[PDB]
């Protein structure tokens, strides 16, 4: 391709000479999320563009009753860091995003005290061990061993079984990721090994790393600063409707950008040296905000984003089947997100003796997600180090809760998730802390502020795919067009996350460019031995290669005589070295 | 440990904090070595030092009749980078040692067109193939499955056998690194390993890397401006005698540094916070010095390095075992290296018809090393990007050679190398380039400038060691006490390469002074799938899974129920992937 893959300090340190011809190139964005923003940083830094020719467009321009929270990293999003390596920081002076992050979580870790609570507030009895049966192991085996291929429009209910879905690995798994049932079991295949070096981390969180303030504050903002110290242009209130491409026998090269700035009707004229990053499709769309009084209005509306995809399908099928993702989305599917701030007293007491650390500190407080395993909403609630907004009472908390159940009745408000406003929410979420019947309803109308928020695409991602529904990065042929964001297609990477963001940036960047750097390969875990044995003892909740096979005749048998030939040799050594002899 | 080792990008671009107490400190760098000069560079970046207290202490202070040229880098030298990723480079500006090397390694790739030749001139027939037998391929595989423990003082010529040693593969070893038959099989199996990604280009050292000029000007020179730029001290004509160290049942401090400042006597006082570097051996020491006319006269003198090793052994046996790497060495051993400059068109002519480029041309001329196989001294010649001097006469071509057998008579001049001088070694060489007889002792005498050099102790780093020979770089329980260089231990890791002198400057400064960052682990490439897969079918001559079992009834039967299982799947797909189904 126009591209190949690396995976070493050399490839990493290195600066990338200034791509041919681009003295006389200009780029176009679509959106401001945070892929667009990454590949407009890519081409600042690595591509050498001028910033008076990247141009961003975006349908906000510069209300709300209340504050809104919208995961967390890993060591390994090697993309991500390539880019805030170079991003200065808005707080410790001369130290970019990497280097006040990469202390943050150093002077202070992440993990959780308290990771499942059940029977309204209570701890979970077996949390910590996974609970995999003989069974469940080896589904998990088979679906990774399982091409890739053979897994179109499969859901994750053909792959296990009862005995993986009735298991702490199974509450563990669905609930840090947001799967479901009928999610695809294409892109769990993909999380397996994506981050099968940190399983141990899975139960307790220990591998999460996040910010110091909110996405938009530590992410975004620095971002933003960085563009704008360059000249790069801001488009404000700029829908784009469709994109005319001349898809011929040879080519595929852009042409027009038919816009509504505000209310006017335009359209900007591409040459082939002007590139267009779309940013096809969005899991924040169409997104509707109540308050602690009145329900989030559920929505199923298309929005521009989405209408932007389509029109770009009906012009090739390598853009992309959009349908797959925003249609026939099942009712059941996680849509409600909340925002609980209080400042009460009793409630953050309440949280305190749960997760068993002050909330009220500016320190790790939950550790991550705390998952109400028996709740009927199926309902996890999280809380970061507050304050999480910067300009925040040093006296209040901000609680995000979502519910993976959207048309079952709360154990307490018996009524769906869709039907509760935020004090209702705030109300059930309550009843799971512990908090007495008695103040159950005052401390969520009167002391807690709970925004809920509807978005009918948060579940968009993990939709069952096929080979073809989402496109590449750079399709073939293509001249002067690339697609980023979570609904393009790359290499083992895995979807709703900040990393794949990055990724999906970068390869459109440096293909289009043609730049003399290798991109940084998705960490090669799944095919290190070292990591492999360290899966297996941390799958088997800690058991040796003798433990495994203790009652099966079949295989102890087996063991017997591999034992025989690998024994005084570097592969037993290594056997120890994991902890598997 | 005091340390951490990592794999990511994310340790990579960090940067680390100022270590804790390091501005009362001071540390004190033992030779000019490329080691001592990039640990005193850690000490600059990383530990934060003053330049006004970092000592580097050298024999040397501020003739030779001629030019001497004293191997090539890879990718995967991944502290070699972190480390020139940081120095400014002295040519290109504004940009570091490591990309004007990145940039002149793609612009100018590396690959020997003529890697092998012998009968005074011609191409080896066989040149490309290993010519590894069924039994060859295995020992090879027993040596690393076997234990490095159960190694001690076990030579090359005890792992394999006559099948391996009448082979190309072994051809291509011991002459692109110097291995000796009656050299450590340790050794050798490190460096199986620790090269086992780039054995595709073994054969067409396609995966080297050289930089401009010599190593003086394009390695230590760029350093030697850095560190000046920081103010650091550099102590000339000190030769540093012994080193008293308190070896107490808790802790190893190190006391006093009885130097010899030019003539004087005089002793530096060290407390617990003035840090020492010992580069503990010299391959370079006792080095004599020939010309076109005499031969380089032979020694065996101990120098004030090895002396300098001796005298700390004597202090604990954790320092290391000097007499197993400068005593009994086989006088058959590399001993004598050579210089032939010249500018007579008829000998460039040759060389030009046999490594199949322009000599005077400024890019690659051999690609690498030419090994002479038929040679009695068993030589083997090499000719860089030319001029590799700065200020050299653009129509000279200065080419290296040496020899692995030093009591040996040579086919034409019929005596050992260790009698012959310039023109005597620049006859027997031309007369294996195919030159005509008549025109063998005039282009010698009277053409070619060739240098001898005789040193006694080139092939010390490659002898039969033990575990407990080579010292930790911080011993056990030492508190201002460090081993840096070739001759101290690591995991891994391998010696004779200018990333094992980084490397252990690298855990030197680390540990010491206890930095908040990982450092770079060995490339995991012998423990990645993906990378053994495709030494199986590299060290097969490029045959398949097959191919490979097609005379054994006992193997191609437990292959074809291996495929049984694992067809359809992941395993199957990859092993198309990498060329073995």
């Amino acid at each position: 391709s126009h591209m190949y893959y690396s995976y070493g300090n050399y490839e990493a340190f290195a600066r990338p000479k200034k791509p041919e011809n681009v003295e006389n190139k200009s780029a176009y964005l679509i959106g401001s999320g945070l892929a667009s923003l990454a590949a407009a940083c890519f081409l600042i830094r690595d591509g050498q563009m001028e910033g008076s020719k990247i141009h961003i467009l975006e349908e906000l321009p510069k209300p709300l009753k209340g504050y809104v929270v919208r995961r967390a990293m890993e060591n390994h999003f090697e993309c991500l860091w390539d880019l805030f390596r170079s991003i200065p920081s808005l707080e410790i002076d001369n130290a970019s995003v990497l280097d006040e992050f990469y202390w943050l979580n150093k002077e202070d870790p992440n993990y959780s005290r308290c990771r499942v609570i059940e029977k309204q507030g209570q701890r979970l009895v077996t949390d910590g061990d996974f609970t995999l049966t003989k069974t469940a192991i080896k589904e998990i085996l088979d679906l990774c061993l399982t091409n890739e291929e053979d897994l179109d429009d499969v859901k994750i209910t053909d792959v296990f079984s009862d005995d993986f879905f009735n298991s702490n690995f199974w509450i563990y798994w669905k609930t840090m990721f947001a799967f479901e049932p009928w999610h695809s079991a294409m892109e769990m295949r993909r999380y397996l090994m994506r981050f099968v070096h940190h399983i141990s981390g899975l139960a307790d969180f220990s591998a999460l790393k996040f910010t110091k303030y909110n996405q938009y504050e530590s992410l975004v903002l620095p971002m933003v600063e960085y563009l704008k110290s360059h000249g790069v242009q801001f488009e404000y209130d700029v829908k784009v409707e469709d994109i005319k491409i001349d898809v011929t026998t040879s080519q595929k090269i852009a042409r027009e950008i038919l816009i509504d700035r505000n209310g006017n009707a335009e359209s900007i004229k591409l040459t082939i040296n002007d590139l267009v990053f779309v940013t096809n499709g969005s899991i924040t769309e169409s997104s509707t905000y109540g308050d602690n009084d009145t329900p989030a209005p559920p929505t199923d509306e298309l929005g521009g984003s989405w209408t932007l995809w389509k029109n770009l399908a009906r012009q090739s099928p390598e853009f992309g089947n959009p349908d797959k993702f925003c249609q026939n989305i099942p009712k059941k599917s996680w849509f409600v997100s909340a925002t609980s701030t209080t400042n009460n007293k009793e409630i953050i007491d309440t949280i305190e003796s749960i997760c068993k650390r002050d909330p009220l500190a500016g320190k790790t407080v939950t550790g991550g997600i705390i998952t109400i395993n028996d709740s009927a909403w199926q309902m996890s609630f999280t809380i970061n180090r507050q304050q999480q907004f910067k300009d925040q009472p040093e006296n209040e908390i901000s609680t995000w809760i979502y519910a993976l159940y959207s048309d079952v009745n709360g154990d307490y408000i018996k009524k769906p998730i869709t039907e509760c406003s935020g004090n209702e929410i705030c109300q059930e979420w309550l009843y799971h802390l512990g908090v007495s019947t008695d103040k159950i309803e005052d401390l969520a109308k009167h002391a807690s502020n709970t925004i809920p928020v509807y978005m009918p695409y948060i579940t968009s991602y993990f939709m069952t795919r096929a080979i073809g529904d989402r496109p590449l990065v750079v399709p073939h042929q293509s001249q002067n067009l690339a697609f980023i964001g979570n609904f393009a297609e790359t290499e083992r990477d895995t979807v709703f996350t900040t990393e794949y963001s990055v990724r999906t940036a970068m390869e459109a960047v440096y293909q289009l460019l043609n730049i003399d750097r290798g991109i940084p390969e998705v960490i090669n875990s799944p095919f290190d031995l070292r990591v492999l044995m360290d899966a297996i003892y941390e799958l088997n909740d800690h058991q040796d290669l003798r433990e495994i096979t203790k009652d099966s005749k079949m295989q102890k048998l087996a063991l017997a005589g591999f034992l025989k030939k690998i024994k005084g040799t570097y592969i037993e050594s290594l056997l120890k070295e994991h902890k598997l002899l």
